[PDB]
């Protein structure tokens, strides 16, 4: 779409809903004693997004700052762990992510710029975080019924499936989404170095929306031990050089066990509004593979 | 400071205060019927930050996005105006800004990454917005007295200085800040093309903190007429191509009269904690001229 066409759309309703969602979600966390952090957009280090069955192996956008290469935020995962290392205990941030994925990921829920409500909790287990998210989502859906007068899924807790079993039964997370009528969990997904792996089991979780809307949240317990972290990085063919300051902190023994998740705000807006494509709820669309004109 | 030293700092109280500040300010705006938008970090267009007394003519950092040159957000001013054009009426956003200024700007209040609470109001006039910001600050300061047990500036309304009168009496905005015990306004400052100028008078305003803490907020009424906008860009030596899609919307006569401002969140946290350098309230410092290690 061209500039004038974009500004001509009627997205008042979507933005009204977005406002209510942000109000609800931020209060949910501050009510429970979480600290509210501001995002970082440039850093020597960022989320590799690899290995990850959900990705194609993209490289972060990079810009020089005073002669030094910085990466644009893929996600603040590493910085969340660092915030826990600073003793903040329970944190969240409204974090813009930049992920320059290909046209092949333009499936209606992807956007090359998007904001996650990203949170982390010192000492938490996967069960704790999944339960917290269920509490948030159930509460959100009840409020949405009041806001819209429409019905939303009423489940207070969601069924749990192993990634391996999803592949066997449905073939893909996307096909699973199409068949379900309530949100559900996919757990135990082999992916990035920071997700906690124990004896072949990955302590992680993705929340998937029903009716084909796809993944809305992703998280896990974390690795915190230097030796384990470095082995995982090397095994994936990644470079220690790409994580130098983070690995210095890990080597010093300053990472702590924690668990967390990120929640796609615009993906939730899309679900509540019932929009076919996420672009319909964004003032300034950022469609994968298509450089925005504004 | 190496990475280990950075995360070994104490920042708990500062983040505690920041959390209370963000809760307060976001509610202030949502209570008044403002829509809560999400930020954009990459665009073909951004705030030129020039001409501007407080700038130094820095050019936006750029990155390739699917073969197209995109600018990292200096400020969302142009995008705020486009949101008004879309009929959103009253909007705000927690917008990260990237401004790669020189070491000369490392004065205790500047950071090369920072977040503004940026807001815009269709049809608003400068007196309206200044009164709104005064209302916000007065309320925040009364709350801060409860949070901290210390005393803050009392005034319900701040003294207004014309820019040229600040230059005459104090020499600069910094010197003025150091000699005041109450927040004050500086108005009528010649700067960027988007600020409204009528008969040699600029309808804009900066809020300055006392005790040398310096500027905390800046805004104004906007130009919306194509001919007026084009003339100011051309006279400034700026290239029209740099603002193409924005100018298309102006030409189509879709821009509307509006006024707004941005409020520096970290600068407020600094003022309330009483920190000498703004780095002290940031988990991940972004000091002008010093590329961050994390
Ligand atoms: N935010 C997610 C990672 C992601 O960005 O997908 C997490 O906490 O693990
Ligand atoms: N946010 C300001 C511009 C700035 O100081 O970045 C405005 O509303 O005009």
């Amino acid at each position: 779409m061209n500039a004038v066409e974009i500004i001509s759309r009627d997205i008042y309703k979507a933005i009204d809903i977005q406002t209510k969602i942000l109000d609800y979600m931020t209060k949910f966390f501050t009510d429970r004693g979480f600290k509210w952090l501001l995002p970082i957009m440039l850093s020597p280090i960022t989320d590799p997004l690899w290995p990850d069955p959900a990705g194609e192996g993209i490289r972060p956008a990079e810009v020089d700052v005073y002669g030094v290469r910085m990466r644009l935020t893929h996600s603040m995962i590493l910085h969340k762990q660092l915030a826990i290392a600073m003793g903040l205990e329970k944190i969240f941030v409204l974090s813009p992510n930049i992920r320059l994925e290909s046209r092949r990921k333009d499936d209606g829920r992807h956007s090359y710029e998007f904001t996650q409500l990203d949170f982390e909790i010192e000492g938490a287990k996967m069960k704790d975080v999944m339960r917290l998210i269920e509490e948030l989502i159930y509460g959100l859906f009840r409020k949405a019924e009041e806001w819209t007068g429409r019905e939303f899924p009423r489940a207070r807790h969601f069924k749990v499936y192993d990634y391996k079993d999803i592949l066997e039964e449905f073939g893909s997370d996307e096909k699973a989404s199409m068949e379900m009528e309530e949100p559900f969990w996919i757990v135990n997904i082999p992916r990035e170095f920071y997700d906690r792996e124990e004896n072949g089991v990955w302590k992680n979780y993705d929340l998937i929306l029903p009716y084909g809307y796809g993944e809305v949240s992703s998280g896990g317990e974390r690795e915190w031990e230097y030796e384990k972290i470095v082995a995982k990085i090397r095994a994936a063919g990644l470079k220690e050089d790409s994580f130098r300051p983070y690995l210095e902190i890990a080597r010093a023994g300053k990472l702590k066990p924690s668990a967390g998740a990120g929640i796609g705000v615009e993906r939730l807006v899309r679900f509540i509004v019932g929009a076919k494509h996420i672009a319909e709820v964004q003032p300034f669309p950022r469609v994968p593979g298509i450089p925005a004109v504004i």
